[PDB]
């Protein structure tokens, strides 16, 4: 790496670490379109096994981001649209509730709030109709968001309909494939164990649990390798050569609702660039970012703004992820961990890093 990028990376994240007592991290720099990748400590403790650019970390909730991707490509292969009624992939949701709640809502949890989680009790297509079924907004559709696994983890189940694919069918066929994400996963090959990092809660040791609606709203495993490239693709979608996944891409970072200064997009969330540093960082806070809010809807959704900041946190028990690029500056940053710690500390040392390098 150019020493600036070594020595803002290594000035800003052996501190992090430190205060945050993450076992092991992965950071890749997208710089001028050119990934360079940073690690530190254990993917396995008990083993002594370090961090590495072919370890895998869980993703948690920046798995939303495929998922609005895939969702975008199956709007770009005509194959559904944001203003179907859910229930026309869905007919069994016949509960009058659901009259008026869009794929759109779904995707961008607007639906009238849908819980944060899927409960536990939920297994079955049939647990899951019911728990849909059962459901009472709070309010009309398209006036409040508050972020959702069973909102953006339904629009992901639905989405994928038409193709005749499974979810995880769909996303290995036409976005990992594609994109030679070839060391990203739903589900981790036993080949590949061998680099899945364990998670640490309390000091355990952790994997994700299996949950209703996990791989659509939070069981994406990936390298730090394979994240930089998920960057650069939606960094500069218009060199992928698949068509409708170069479209998908476009339609998951087009804003659909504004909160504050934040847009959403398809899985991403998105701000104007420049942007205020205390705007992402205090707003990545969990009950800032778990809150119910107003949204104003875009009408129609502006498409992609180049002079964004475009970013998803993610997390799982164990685990806890960012990722965040700027389009027009061709510049971008992934931080894995393998400790979920807390997100305005990722927001704070992603901008203190790009702002430096901006
Ligand atoms: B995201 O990332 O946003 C998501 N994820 C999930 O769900 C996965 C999991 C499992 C276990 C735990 S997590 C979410 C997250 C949250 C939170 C986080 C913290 O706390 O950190 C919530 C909701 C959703």
């Amino acid at each position: 790496a150019p020493q600036q990028i070594n020595d803002i990376v290594h000035r800003t994240i052996t501190p992090l670490i430190e205060q945050q007592k993450i076992p092991g991290m992965a950071v890749a720099v997208i710089y001028q379109g050119k990934p360079y990748y940073f690690t530190w400590g254990y993917a396995d403790i008990a083993k002594k096994q370090p961090v590495t650019q072919q370890t895998l970390f869980e993703l948690g909730s920046v798995s939303k981001t495929f998922t609005g991707v895939l969702g975008g490509d199956a709007i770009a292969r005509g194959e559904i649209k944001l203003s179907d009624p859910t229930t026309k992939y869905w007919p069994e949701l016949t509960a009058k509730q659901w009259n008026g709640i869009t794929l759109l809502h779904l995707a961008t949890y607007t639906a009238g709030g849908l819980p944060l989680q899927v409960p536990d009790e939920v297994k079955s297509s049939s647990d899951l109709l019911r728990f849909y079924q059962n459901w009472q907004p709070a309010w009309a559709p398209g006036t409040q968001r508050l972020y959702a696994n069973s909102s953006i983890g339904l629009f992901g189940a639905l989405a994928v309909k038409p193709s005749g694919l499974s979810f995880e069918q769909a996303m290995q066929t036409r976005v990992f494939q594609p994109l030679k994400l070839n060391h990203t996963w739903i589900n981790v090959p036993p080949a590949e164990e061998k680099n899945y990092a364990w998670g640490y809660r309390e000091g355990k040791a952790v994997h994700v649990s299996p949950g209703a609606l996990d791989a659509e709203a939070y069981g994406v495993k990936s390298t730090i390798e394979d994240m930089a490239r998920w960057v650069q693709s939606n960094l500069k979608p218009l060199d992928i050569n698949e068509k409708t996944l170069q479209q998908g891409i476009q339609l998951a970072q087009s804003r659909y609702w504004q909160t504050g200064d934040m847009y959403q997009g398809l899985g991403w969330e998105m701000l104007d660039w420049p942007v205020n540093p205390d705007s992402i960082i205090n707003g990545s806070d969990n009950k800032i970012a778990l809150a119910a809010r107003p949204v104003k809807a875009i009408t129609p959704p502006t498409p992609a703004v180049r002079a964004s900041w475009v970013h998803k946190t993610g997390a799982t028990g164990g685990f806890g992820s960012y990722v965040a690029f700027i389009p027009e500056k061709e510049l971008g940053i992934v931080m894995l961990a393998n400790k979920n710690y807390p997100n305005p500390a990722r927001v704070d040392a992603a901008w203190q890093i790009l702002n430096a390098l901006q």
